[PDB]
């Protein structure tokens, strides 16, 4: 595979990614990983690097070739999920002061990590199930301003109003999560740095939830 | 490319098609047409014939090549539509007893052909515009059971209750297109034969409309 031709193909069509790797598939085709903003995606390309595409429907004469492509998509998605999870957990550790920690109803060594935005409706839905999360595990919650100015305001508000008292903090977050609530004007530097740090992991959508390791 | 490999590749994945054509695209790939039961579809394939695929997202260093693939898809889609419409017009004439023929509001020698299913959401809206279709042309309407038992039952009811009186047939169909209406049980053999005849043309989705142009 010629990486130099791959770069020309990506540029000819606007793309902002670094060719991570290329694996020969055969029949003049290779599996290519393109990483934009640290997020890795799988592609197929011709060995000369002149064409890049993804195939919804792929039919191969050899069964082994069909399984290998399936494996490549399956493994990359798993590695990315693991990589995003490890980075997010380090942000939770580094940004400890800005994290709401809610203990499980009964002592637990399991933590559920949640990234949320006050204005996202599903996050509002997730927050209503908080007590039902709490039966199973501890919950660590980071609120980010991903959906516009109002979210950053609310995220900024939560950071000064965070007391470290579970019941008081949940009641306080509850008001911010109210649909069509209004953020109180204040300095938003902390929310932005918190939110940017979270985005750098590869978290793009809220609510983002990491459950306890299984099997 | 190696058309022998392409057939041998088709056997491997149990595709019972005929390799119509192959045209080189570049970079070891060619545009291929595969026909199953006279329906042709566009695919991409390696020159050795060992791999065939459909690409929703395609990026090419030379943009002309990318445009050429779009040209290939569009031209095949138009030829298939023309082929399907010609077979469908033959079905309409063979199944005339089962066709609702609606005269245009004022005399016209143009005809619009419509294949419909009573339970399709877009079909109910298409039927609500029939008065406006009839301002431009005559309309021939076949209602088939493509979306489950209630659709087939409604198709059977319509064929049994068809009078040939335009005003009453439209009032009858209006009832069947209403979403909470339920199909009345009876023999579905005629509706089934009607439905299969339309399907054999290659019609896969409703509403399917042949306009005069």
């Amino acid at each position: 595979m010629d990486k130099a031709e791959l770069q020309k193909t990506l540029q000819a069509n606007k793309i902002q990614g670094n060719i991570v790797s290329s694996s020969d598939l055969g029949s003049g085709l290779s599996m290519v990983i393109v990483e934009v903003n640290n997020q890795q995606a799988p592609f197929l390309a011709t060995d000369d690097g002149k064409m890049i595409f993804q195939a919804e429907v792929l039919i191969a004469q050899d069964k082994s070739t069909e399984s290998r492509v399936q494996e490549f998509y399956k493994n990359l998605y798993e590695k990315e999920k693991l990589r995003i999870s490890a980075k997010l957990k380090e942000v939770f550790k580094a940004q400890k002061a800005n994290v709401f920690t809610f203990k499980a109803k009964k002592p637990s060594n399991k933590t559920i990590y949640i990234v949320s935005d006050f204005n996202c409706p599903y996050c509002q839905r997730e927050f209503a199930n908080l007590d039902k999360r709490l039966e199973s595990a501890n919950v660590e919650l980071l609120v980010v301003g991903f959906l516009g100015e109002d979210s950053i305001l609310k995220a900024a508000n939560a950071l000064k109003n965070k007391s470290g008292n579970q019941a008081k903090d949940i009641a306080m977050l509850q008001k911010l999560y109210t649909p069509k609530s209004k953020g109180q004007s204040m300095d938003i530097k902390a929310a932005m740095a918190l939110t940017q740090a979270v985005a750098d992991t590869g978290v793009r959508s809220v609510p983002y939830i990491i459950e306890p390791h299984h099997h």
